[PDB]
């Protein structure tokens, strides 16, 4: 979740 998260929006 939080990974992706983090991946995608920065």
């Amino acid at each position: 979740a939080l990974a992706a998260a983090l991946a995608q929006a920065l």
